[PDB]
This record gives C-alpha cells, structure tokens and sequence, in this order.
C-alpha cells in the first residue's frame, strides 16, 4: 500500500537527477515509476524514495 | 493481489509467443513481468493473462 511517494532518478544523457516521479512497482533493488505518460524500470541504485 | 497467473508474450526478434511469465504490475495497456532474472515492461496487446 503505497500512500503519497515520491521518486528522483538519473538519466542516461546526464548523471543530473531528474524532476520527481510517482513510485508503484516496490521490490528487489528495481523500481517502477512513471515521469511524463510512460511507465519505465529504474535501478534502485539509480532512484531514491521521498515522501510526501 | 494477484494470485498464480502466468503470461505469454511477443519479442520484438520474433512475432512468435515466448515461454510463459510471472505477472506483477496491472493497470493501464501495460503488464510488468518477469522471465529470467530481469523484470521489463510489455504493452498489454503483446501480453496474455492466462489463469494457473
């Protein structure tokens, strides 16, 4: 039961982080989220969990 | 609370189904599965839900 989280995570073109996204899939170091209108996997190692 | 379901999909080398897989994230015309060790997205018009 996710409530309000919230999720940064790096991208391929720049080590920057990127905008805030919303956490659904939780479970080995993998995380699902989705930015824009597209669902897509991201390392844990590359993501980091923030509440709201 | 997905219970035991399996899923069939396409690859994008072979237009052809590929061994069944273990259904985790439902929700739009997306599926998260799992085959080997490695969790991917497949849009839910190249995926089956079938019932174990």
């Amino acid at each position: 039961m996710i409530q309000n989280f919230r999720v940064y995570y790096r991208d391929s073109r720049d080590p920057v982080w990127k905008g805030p996204a919303k956490l659904l899939w939780k479970g080995e170091g993998a995380v699902v989220i989705q930015d824009n209108s597209d669902i897509k996997v991201v390392p844990r190692r590359k993501a980091k969990i923030i509440r709201d």
